[PDB]
């Protein structure tokens, strides 16, 4: 599958925020939330659609994002899920915001579709 130039830059941004360089921030978002493994109460009462870095990579590479905004929607969904279930004073929300600020800075430089 050949990606647009905008989505190619999105792929490279995804690999950056998912890389070992940011392992202290992204390892909580690398894989789908597992309510049983994490002992979560009411997760899907609060979160209607789960999202994580592995799933965004799958969708991107299988052609499910038509524009860079479709890709950015899922990234934003991943972080907003974390903020609203865990609370912005939680440790996981605090590292999330750090990772999102990194992503926001880079995504601003992507050319139009
Ligand atoms: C992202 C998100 O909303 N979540 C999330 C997702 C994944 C993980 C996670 C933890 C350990 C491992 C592991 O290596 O085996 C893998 C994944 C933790 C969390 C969150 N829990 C959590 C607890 C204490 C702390 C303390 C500092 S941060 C932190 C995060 C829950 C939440 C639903």
């Amino acid at each position: 599958l050949r990606l647009s130039e905008a989505l190619k830059a999105c792929s490279n941004i995804l690999k950056d925020i998912s890389s070992q360089r940011y392992r202290d921030l992204n390892h909580f978002f690398l894989k789908p939330v597992d309510v049983v493994a994490l002992g979560l109460h009411d997760y899907y009462d609060v979160v209607k659609k789960a999202m994580d870095l592995s799933t965004i990579k799958t969708k991107l590479e299988s052609g499910q994002y038509h524009t860079k905004y479709d890709f950015a929607d899922d990234v934003r969904l991943m972080f907003n899920n974390c903020y609203k279930y865990n609370g912005e004073d939680s440790e996981v929300a605090r590292v999330g915001k750090q990772l999102q600020a990194i992503f926001d800075e880079n995504f601003a430089k992507v050319p139009d579709d």
